[PDB]
């Protein structure tokens, strides 16, 4: 696939913006702010395997690496989008258009105000790139690949690990394309094209302190089971 | 200029340090952990000296510095460690008297997982044969760019990021002059941003090792690294 196909593909893909289901009249507490949190990014995890399998190359990946993937990147996936949502809305979180959040809210849970701060920085960090839903989508598939930890290996991880670097590769051509066509100059590509990928590793470590958020919220059932990945990636929706 | 960076950065290159292994003593966990934390120690007191000599980092106010050297020491630990071991396969070079492989990281508890992914990290750069050059850009990119997203101010940010832009540039020229085409520049510039995301990983799943550890002086606390930049 051309480089504009490959954005073709990832535009068309985006899921839907979920609703998180909020009620006005609700007393408005820590549970119930963290429920429709919870119950948001439940339902946001279905499209996000769709979305993934739209993803070009991702279902040529043996099963066990979609779901390895997305066990390694599903909340980071959540962030960006999340991040993104809120480009538009200084100091505050569009976690759904019916739940709009800032620090002041995240300060009633111990170690959220400090993860909102994180979230909050880039979204700024997007806006003030102005950052294009070209980009946006070329670095969510990053997310989506670049997740898997570190690693025993056999022929199969082998050639899915070649596989991953071949697809990364070709994102890469087309978020540096895209800036291209844009009109951007060579030394503005590379510069650009640096800033995006490292923010990457802000949203990793967003993902990190995330997760030992969430442990420290809910004793188990905090992480997407391998089971219920590989039963959402093998639906004929 | 790109060259003037390049050359600047690997002059600031730290020295090399010993753990004072000493083979005659009994290789309890509590000796290996005491050779590795004096080790991070010493190299610390290295690591200022370098800091202030990476482009633009000795213009920024103390508190900034000390922010990014407190967000990024570990990072910058283990690049090093990274890159002292992809001439040895399959062992971690913590020292030239402390090459330890996989077995050794299991006496402590939960390092395993740790050790394995910085393998894993040093035979990623053996493989894409990272050159020295390189390897001193992305030091200076994981200090200036670790701490910047959890920081007037404004325009302090921006420094920061011109001053990252600049050592972007030296990579991406040293690339040029080794003679990648412009799409193998932008490609294995890509990979190696990419890495220095699991090497954050890394240093956010080490941290949790090493609080959890109840090890003594796990960071470098904000007084600290603050008095340390006075030194010099
Ligand atoms: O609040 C959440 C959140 C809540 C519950 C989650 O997991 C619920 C458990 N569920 C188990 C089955 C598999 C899917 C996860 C994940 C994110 C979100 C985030 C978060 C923010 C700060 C913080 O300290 C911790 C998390 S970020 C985010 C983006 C979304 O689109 C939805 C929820 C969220
Ligand atoms: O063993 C260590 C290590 C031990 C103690 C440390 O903290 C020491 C105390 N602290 C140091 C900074 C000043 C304040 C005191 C740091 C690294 C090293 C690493 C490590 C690996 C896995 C893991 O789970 C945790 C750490 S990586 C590394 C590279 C080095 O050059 C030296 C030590 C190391
Ligand atoms: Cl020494
Ligand atoms: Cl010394
Ligand atoms: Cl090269």
């Amino acid at each position: 696939l051309t480089a504009d196909q490959i954005i073709s593909a990832l535009l068309e893909a985006e899921p839907p913006i979920l609703y998180s289901e909020y009620d006005p009249s609700r007393p408005f507490s820590e549970a119930y702010m963290m429920g429709l949190l919870t119950n948001l990014a439940d339902r946001e995890l279905v499209h996000m395997i769709n979305w993934a399998k739209k993803v070009p190359g991702f279902v040529d990946l043996s099963r066990h690496d979609q779901v390895h993937l997305l066990e390694s990147a599903w909340l980071e996936i959540l962030m960006i989008g999340l991040v993104w949502r809120s480009m538009d809305h200084p100091g505050k979180l569009l976690f759904a258009p019916d739940l709009l959040l800032d620090r002041e809210q995240g300060k009633s849970v111990e170690g959220m105000v400090e993860i909102f701060d994180m979230l909050l920085a880039t979204s700024e960090r997007f806006r003030e790139m102005k950052l294009q839903r070209e980009e946006f989508v070329c670095l969510k598939a990053i997310i989506l690949l670049n997740s898997g930890v570190y690693t025993s290996s056999t022929l199969k991880s082998l050639e899915n690990k070649e596989k991953i670097h071949r697809m990364l590769d070709k994102i890469t051509d087309a978020l540096i394309w895209y800036m291209a066509k844009s009109g951007l100059s060579l030394q503005q590509q590379h510069q650009r094209l640096a800033q995006l990928l490292l923010i990457l590793s802000h949203i990793r470590h967003m993902s990190n302190k995330g997760m030992e958020h969430l442990y420290s919220m809910k004793s188990k059932n905090v992480v997407p089971s391998y089971d219920l990945l590989l039963e959402m990636l093998d639906a004929h929706r």
